[PDB]
C-alpha cells in the first residue's frame, strides 16, 4: 500500500526512486550512508528509525530548553527575606525534588539521540566528527551536572542546554554557520564603527569642556563615549543635549548633524554590509546544499548502471518512470522533455544520457509536473475495514468544492462565539472544544500524517490545537477564537493589489523560525548571564534603588531577579524602547562601570542579528516573492 | 584660448564636439534648443548666459528659503507679554522695515530667473509648459504677498517659498518625480499597514476591557488605536503595558508578539516595497536620462551629414577626433576601437556607421580614454602677462609629487593649532585665516573655476572657506580645524579592508543632497504649519502646561512657538527619540484630538522619505561601490 518502510527491499528500481525523491524535499542521508556498496544495510534500517521517531525529540529539545524559566534564582540561599516575591516572577521554581526528576527524562532522550548514529556510523567517524565532538562534550557536562546536583562554582548547566539545543535542530545549526562566514566581514566593519563614536565622542568632549555641558554630563571623556554612544542609538535624543541646547542654539547643529550621520548613514551602512555578506553566505550555503543534491544524484545515477559506462537508455529511464509510481501518463514525456530540458545533443537515437543530464530530469518532475504523493495506508490489522470505507469518506474531501467548503464552513465556525460570549454569562466552556477538534480530524485521514505536516501553517495549527485540548483539562478560548480569522487573511493574498506583500508575509512565517530562533537563543544566553551576574540586586529593601530610573519610570518588574523576568527584560533591550533605563540603573546598582559592557555586548550582537537575520532576510525574500510573481505572468505570456 | 564661449562660431566641427560633450557630464539643453534648424541662434546666446550666471541664483534660492527662520511668529500681535523671550528662539525677527527690503532683492532675481527662457522659448511654449506654469503661479502669489505687506487670512507666503525652491533646483525636482511614481505603490501598501494597527488595536481593546488595562489606558477604543500605534513605533515599549504586565505576566506574550510582528516584519515589509519601487523608479528615471542622451546624440549625428544618408566615414569620424582636442596622437584609434566597441557594421569597409553606432564612441572616450580638459585662459587684458608666467607656476602644481605635496603638506597644516590654542590664552585670531585661504588659492589657478567645481568635495570646501573669511570680519576656528583631518579619512578608503564602506560613504555625500534636501523641505512645510496651527500655546504663564510631559521631561525649549524652534523640534520627531512627548502634549495643549493627526501625518510621510530616500538608496549605492570594486579586480584580470 505505502512507500514508507521499504529500505529492506530496495531493489534496482524500488528504492532508487526514493533516492531520487530525496533531492526534492532535500532530506538528509549521511554521506557514509551514501558511501556503502550496498547503501541499504542494517545500519540504514536504524537510520529511518530516527526520522520517524524525530518528533519525540522536540518533546526533549524544547523540553530541555524551556526548563530554564522553571528553575531557581542563583542566590536565594545567602539571602534574607526569601519567599517574599519582591518583584519576582510567577512560575513556581522547581525544588530539588522536582529538579532531578525532570532531568532523568531529559538525559535519557539526549543519550538516545546523541549516541544514535553509531548505529549507522563507524566509531572512527562518529568520534572524529568535530560537530559530534561538541555535542557529546555538551552531554557529559550535563551528565556531570545532574549527578552533582543530586548529592549537593556558578552552576554552568544552563549555558549548555542552549548550545545543545542550537546544535540539535538543523535550522539553527545551518543558521549559525553563516555567523562564522559573516563575522569576518562584520567585525572588520565594526572597527570602523567603533572609530566613529570615538572620533565623535572626542570632539563633543573637547567642544563642551568650556560650556555648561562639561559641567553637567560631559565631565569625563568616557562619560561622553557613554553618552554619544547612546545618541547613536537615539533612544536618548533630546535629553542628552538640553543644556547644550539651552545655552546656545548652535549646539543643536552639531548634534542634529552627528545623529544624522550616525543613524541614517552608518546604521544603514552597517546594514548594507551585513545585507551584502548575507547574500554571499546564503548562496554559499545553497551551493553547499546542491552538492548534497549532486552527491545524492550521483548515487541515483550510479545505482542504475552495472557496467557504469556512464549512460542510461531511454527505456532504462522509462522503467524509472514506470517504477516512479508515476503521475498518470508515460507515452512520450521523456520524449517531450528531450529539448525542453535545457540541452540534449541527441547524438545516439534515444540512449544518450550523461551523469549531469539526469539531474535536471528529477528536478523537472519536482518543479513543474509534481508527480508523486504517498498514501501511507494503515497499520495492517484494521486496514481493510477502513481502506474500503475511506473511499466513501475521501471521495467527499478530495472533491475541491468541499475543499473550498473546508474554507467556506471555516467562515461559519467563528461566528457563533461572539453572541455566545455574552449569553454564557446570562463545564459549559469545554463543550465548544469538541467543535474545534472535529474539523481538523477530517483532513488528517484525507492527507496522511506527514502529508498533514507538509502543509504550510496547518502544520502550526495542530501544534496549537492539542494544547487547547490539554489546557482545558487542567475564557481564554475567546482570545483563542482569533486563529480562525487569522487564516482568512490568507484569502487576502490572492488580491492583486496586495499580493506580493502577503505573498512574503505568509511565506516568511516558516522562513523566520531559524533566524528568529537564534535570537531567542541569544537571549537565553544573555538572561542566564544576567541571572548569575545581576541576580539579587533589585531588592524590596534596597535604598540605592529608589532614586534610579527603574523607580521613577516604575519599570521595577523589568528585572533580572529571576530567569523569566530577565527574559522579558532582554526583549525591551532587543526592541530599543527606552533601553537606557536599565543601563543607567545597573551602572548604579552594581555600582561600577563594568556593567555597561553587558548591554553594549547586547547591542553589538543584537544589531548584527536584527540587521542580519531579521531585516536583511526579508528584503531578500520579498524579492523572491516579487519576481516569481512577475515571472509567473511573464512566462505565463512568454513560453 | 578658451573652449567656453563659442556658440557664436559653432562651425561644422567646432561646437559639434561640444554637443558630444553635453552627453559626458550630461548637462541639459532644452529640446526646443535642440529643435532648431540652426540650433545656435540668438536665443542660445542667452541660454549659455544662464549656466554661467547660475550660482547667482543660489544666492537667491537659498536666500529665499532661509528667510523663513528670520521671520516673526504669526501671533505676537493679539498677545500680551510680547518681548519676553518665554522659550522663544534666538535669531532676531526681521521687522517691517527689514521685512520688505529683503524681498525686493528676492522678487528681482526670481523674475529674472523665471522669465528667463522666453529668451530661448516661444511664448506658446513657455506658457504651455506646466512645469513652468506652476513656478510662474508661485511667483505671482509672492508678488502679491509682498505688495500686500507694504500697503498693510493666515499669510500663505512661506508655504510657497519652499515650493519655488523645490521646483527650482533640478535635483529636488528630479527627486520629487519619484514620489509620484512611488506613491501609487506606497499608498496601497499603507492600507494594508493601516489595517494592521486597526486589527490589532481591536483585540487589545477587546482583550483588556476586563482587566486593569481598560481601567487605565485602554478606556476608549480610539485610546487603543492611539496607544497600539505608538507601540508600532516602539518609542513607548514598556510604559504602555506595565499594568497589563503588572497584573498577569501572560499579557506580555501578546505585546512581545505584537511589537515583534509590528517592527521586525512590517517595518521591513514597508521598507521592502519602498525599496522595491525605488529600484523601478530609479531606472525609469535613468532611462529618462538616456533618451536625453539619444535625443542629444541624434543631434550630434544629424549635425554631421549634409546628405543625411545615415552614415559617417572614418576620416569623417577621425576629423571629429582631431576636432575633439582630447588625446595625444590619433592615427588608427578608430581602427583600434572598431571591434573593441561591441559590434561594427564594417560593410563599406571604413565608411558605414549607423546612428546607433556613434553613441558608444562618445561614451567610450568619456569612460575609458578621458583626455578632455578645458583651459579657460583669462579675460583678454591681463592674459599674456599671466599666461606666460603661469607656465612658470603651473609647471609646479601639475607635477604629481607636488600634487602629493598638496596632500603631504596639508597634513602639517592642522598640527600647529593644538599647542597654539593654549598659548594664545597666555586681532590675533584673524591672523590664522590667512594660512587657510592660501593653500586653496593655488589649485584654483591650476584648475580653473568650474574645474574646481567639478572636484568632489573640495567643491564643498570653498563653500565653507569664504564664509570663514566673512564670519571673522563680522574660538570657532578651533572647531573649524576639524575639516582638514576630515579629508584624511579619504586616505582611509584606499585601505582594502575598509574600502567598499568608505567608497560608499564619501560618494554618498553628494548622492544624498537631493534626497536629504527634500526631507529638509518637508520640515519647512511642517514647521510652517506648526507655526500657524500650534504657535502661541506654550506660554510662560500657561497652567495647562506644567502638568504635561514637556515640563516633566523638561523639553520646553522645543516648541514650535517660533519658526526655528519648530525646525529643530521636527528633527527629533524625524529621529524618533521620545517623539510621543510632543504628541501627548499637544493633545493637551490644543486640548482636542485633531492635533494627533499632525504627528501621524509626520510619520506616514517621513517614514516613506526615510525608508525610501535615505535608507533604501544607500543599500543600492553601496552595491554600486561593491561590484565596481569587484569588477575592477575581475576585469583587472579578465580583459
Ligand atoms: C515558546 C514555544 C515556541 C514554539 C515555536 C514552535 C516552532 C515549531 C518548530 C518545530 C520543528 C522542529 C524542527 C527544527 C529543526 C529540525 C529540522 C528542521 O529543519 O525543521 C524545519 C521546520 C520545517 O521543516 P520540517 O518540519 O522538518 O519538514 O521549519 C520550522 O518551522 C522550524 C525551524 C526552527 C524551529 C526552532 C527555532 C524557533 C523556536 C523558538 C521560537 C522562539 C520565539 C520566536 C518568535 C517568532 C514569532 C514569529
Ligand atoms: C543650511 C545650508 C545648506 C548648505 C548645503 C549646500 C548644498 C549644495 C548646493 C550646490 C549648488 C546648488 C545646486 C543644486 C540644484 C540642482 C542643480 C545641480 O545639478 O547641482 C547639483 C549638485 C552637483 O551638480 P553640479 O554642481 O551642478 O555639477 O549636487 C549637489 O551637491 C547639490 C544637490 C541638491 C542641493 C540642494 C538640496 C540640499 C540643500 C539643503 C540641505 C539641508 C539638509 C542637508 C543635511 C544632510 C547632511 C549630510
Ligand atoms: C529575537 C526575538 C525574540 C523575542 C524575545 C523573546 C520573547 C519573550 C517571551 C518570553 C518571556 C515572557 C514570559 C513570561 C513569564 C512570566 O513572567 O511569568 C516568551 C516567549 C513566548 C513564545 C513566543 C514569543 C516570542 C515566553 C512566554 C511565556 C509566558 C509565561 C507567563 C506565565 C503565566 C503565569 O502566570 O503562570
Ligand atoms: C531629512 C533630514 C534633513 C537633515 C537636515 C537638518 C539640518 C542640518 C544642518 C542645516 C542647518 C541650517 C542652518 C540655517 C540657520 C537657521 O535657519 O537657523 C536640520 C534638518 C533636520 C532633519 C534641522 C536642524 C537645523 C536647525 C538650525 C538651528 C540653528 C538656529 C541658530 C540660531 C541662534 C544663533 O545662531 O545665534
Ligand atoms: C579618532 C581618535 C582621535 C581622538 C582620540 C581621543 C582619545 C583621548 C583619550 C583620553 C581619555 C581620557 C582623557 C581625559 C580624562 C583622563 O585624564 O583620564
Ligand atoms: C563602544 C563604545 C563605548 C562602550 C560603552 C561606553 C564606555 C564609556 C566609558 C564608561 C565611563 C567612563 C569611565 C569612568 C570614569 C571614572 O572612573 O571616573
Ligand atoms: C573591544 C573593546 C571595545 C572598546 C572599549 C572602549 C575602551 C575605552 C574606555 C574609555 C575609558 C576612558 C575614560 C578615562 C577618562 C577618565 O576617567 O578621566
Ligand atoms: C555560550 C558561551 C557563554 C558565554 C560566556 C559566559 C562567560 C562570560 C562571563 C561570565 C560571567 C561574568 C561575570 C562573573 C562575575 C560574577 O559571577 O560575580
Ligand atoms: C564588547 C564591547 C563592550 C564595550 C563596553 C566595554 C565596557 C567598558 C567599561 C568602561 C568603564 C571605565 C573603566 C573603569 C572601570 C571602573 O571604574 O570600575
Ligand atoms: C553570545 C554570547 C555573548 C556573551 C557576552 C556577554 C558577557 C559580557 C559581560 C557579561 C557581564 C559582565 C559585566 C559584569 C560586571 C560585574 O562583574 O559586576
Ligand atoms: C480589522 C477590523 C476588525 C475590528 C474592527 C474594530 C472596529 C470597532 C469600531 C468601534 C469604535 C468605538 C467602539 C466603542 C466606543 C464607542 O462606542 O464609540
Ligand atoms: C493611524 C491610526 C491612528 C492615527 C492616530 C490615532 C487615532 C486615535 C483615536 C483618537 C483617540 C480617541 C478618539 C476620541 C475618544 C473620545 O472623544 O473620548
Ligand atoms: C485616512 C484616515 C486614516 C484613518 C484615521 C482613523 C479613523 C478612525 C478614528 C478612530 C476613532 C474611534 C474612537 C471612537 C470610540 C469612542 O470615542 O468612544
Ligand atoms: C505644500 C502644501 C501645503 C500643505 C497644506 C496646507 C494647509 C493644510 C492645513 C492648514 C492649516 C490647518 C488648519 C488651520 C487651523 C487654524 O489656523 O487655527
Ligand atoms: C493622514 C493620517 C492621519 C491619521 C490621524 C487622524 C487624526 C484622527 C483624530 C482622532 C480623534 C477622534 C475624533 C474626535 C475629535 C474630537 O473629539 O475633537
Ligand atoms: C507634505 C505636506 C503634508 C501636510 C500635512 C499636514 C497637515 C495635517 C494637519 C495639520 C494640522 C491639523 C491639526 C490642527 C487641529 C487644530 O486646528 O487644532
Ligand atoms: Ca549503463
Ligand atoms: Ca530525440
Ligand atoms: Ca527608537
Ligand atoms: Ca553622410
Ligand atoms: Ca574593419
Ligand atoms: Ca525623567
Amino acid at each position: 500500500s505505502e512507500a514508507i518502510t521499504h529500505g529492506t527491499p530496495f531493489q534496482k528500481a524500488a528504492a532508487l526512486v526514493d533516492l531520487a525523491e530525496d533531492g526534492i524535499g532535500l532530506p538528509v542521508e549521511i554521506l557514509d550512508q551514501s558511501s556503502f556498496g550496498e547503501s541499504a544495510r542494517y545500519y540504514f534500517i536504524f537510520t529511518r528509525l530516527d526520522l520517524i521517531w524525530s518528533l519525540n525529540y522536540f518533546a526533549l529539545l524544547f523540553l530541555n530548553f524551556f526548563e530554564q524559566p522553571l528553575w531557581c534564582e542563583k542566590n536565594p540561599k545567602p539571602s534574607c527575606k526569601d519567599r517574599d516575591y519582591y518583584y519576582l516572577g510567577e512560575l513556581p521554581y522547581l525544588t530539588n525534588a522536582e529538579s532531578i526528576i525532570y532531568e532523568v527524562i531529559t538525559l535519557a532522550i539526549l543519550l538516545v539521540h546523541t549516541f544514535f548514529p553509531i548505529s549507522y556510523e563507524g566509531s572512527r567517524i562518529f568520534w572524529t566528527s568535530r560537530l559530534n565532538l561538541v555535542k557529546v562534550a555538551c552531554v557529559v557536562i550535563l551528565f556531570v551536572d545532574v549527578l552533582v546536583d543530586f548529592l549537593y562554582p556558578f552552576r554552568i548547566a544552563p549555558y549548555v542546554r542552549v548550545i545543545i539545543f542550537i546544535l540539535s535542530i538543523r535550522e539553527l545549526r545551518d543558521t549559525l554557520v553563516l555567523l562564522s562566514g559573516m563575522l569576518g566581514t562584520y567585525l572588520n566593519i565594526l572597527a570602523l564603527w567603533m572609530l566613529f563614536l570615538l572620533f565623535a565622542s572626542w570632539i563633543a568632549f573637547v567642544m563642551f569642556e568650556n560650556t555648561q555641558q562639561g559641567l553637567t554630563v560631559f565631565t569625563s571623556y568616557g562619560a561622553t563615549l557613554y553618552q554619544m554612544f547612546i545618541l547613536f542609538t537615539t533612544s536618548n535624543n533630546p535629553d542628552v543635549w538640553i543644556p547644550a541646547y539651552k545655552s546656545s542654539r548652535w549646539s543643536s547643529v552639531f548634534f542634529v548633524l552627528y545623529v544624522l550621520i550616525g543613524v541614517y548613514f552608518v546604521t544603514n551602512l552597517i546594514l548594507a554590509v551585513v545585507y551584502d555578506s548575507f547574500k554571499e553566505q546564503l548562496a554559499k550555503q545553497v551551493s553547499g546544499m546542491d552538492q548534497m543534491k549532486r552527491r545524492m544524484l550521483e548515487k541515483a545515477f550510479g545505482l542504475i548502471d552495472s557496467d557504469k559506462n556512464g549512460e542510461i537508455d531511454k527505456n532504462q529511464c522509462i522503467k524509472l518512470f514506470e517504477q516512479l509510481t508515476n503521475y498518470r501518463t508515460l507515452p512520450k514525456i521523456s520524449k517531450e522533455e528531450f529539448g525542453l530540458i535545457f540541452d540534449e545533443l541527441d547524438d545516439t537515437r534515444d540512449f544518450k544520457i550523461n551523469k549531469d543530464e539526469f539531474a535536471d530530469l528529477c528536478q523537472a518532475i519536482a518543479l513543474r509536473f509534481q508527480k508523486e504523493e504517498v498514501p501511507s495506508l494503515f497499520e495492517h490489522f484494521p486496514q481493510i475495514y477502513h481502506s474500503a470505507l475511506s473511499q466513501q469518506l475521501r471521495a467527499f474531501v478530495r472533491s475541491p468544492n468541499f475543499g473550498y467548503a473546508i474554507s467556506f464552513i471555516l467562515i461559519i465556525n467563528f461566528i457563533a462565539v461572539v453572541v455566545e460570549t455574552t449569553l454564557n454569562i446570562e463545564v459549559a466552556e469545554f463543550v465548544f472544544g469538541w467543535i474545534y477538534v472535529l474539523e481538523m480530524a477530517l483532513k488528517i485521514y484525507t492527507y496522511g500524517f506527514e502529508n498533514y505536516w507538509r502543509e504550510g501553517a496547518n502544520r502550526f495549527d495542530f501544534l496549537v490545537t492539542w494544547v487547547i485540548v490539554i489546557g482545558e483539562t487542567a475564557q481564554w478560548i475567546r482570545y483563542l477564537l482569533l486563529a480562525r480569522m487569522l487564516r482568512l487573511i490568507r484569502l487576502l493574498m490572492n488580491v492583486q493589489r496586495y499580493r506580493a506583500f502577503i505573498a512574503t508575509f505568509i511565506t516568511l512565517i516558516p522562513s523566520l523560525m531559524p533566524y528568529l530562533g537564534t535570537i531567542f537563543c541569544v537571549l537565553c544566553i544573555y538572561c542566564s548571564i544576567g541571572v548569575q551576574v545581576f541576580g539579587g540586586l533589585v531588592n524590596a529593601g534596597n535604598k540605592k534603588l529608589f532614586e534610579t530610573e527603574l523607580a521613577e519610570d516604575d519599570y521595577l518588574l523589568f528585572n533580572f531577579n529571576d530567569y523569566p523576568n530577565g527574559m522579558v527584560t532582554l526583549f525591551n533591550l532587543l526592541v530599543m524602547g527606552n533601553w537606557q533605563v536599565w543601563m543607567e540603573s545597573y551602572k548604579d546598582l552594581t555600582g561600577t562601570w563594568w556593567s555597561i559592557t553587558y548591554f553594549v555586548s547586547f547591542y553589538v550582537i543584537t544589531i548584527l542579528l536584527l540587521l542580519n537575520l531579521v531585516v536583511a532576510f526579508v528584503l531578500e525574500a520579498f524579492f523572491t516573492e516579487l519576481d516569481l510573481e512577475e515571472e509567473e505572468k511573464c512566462q505565463g505570456q512568454d513560453s
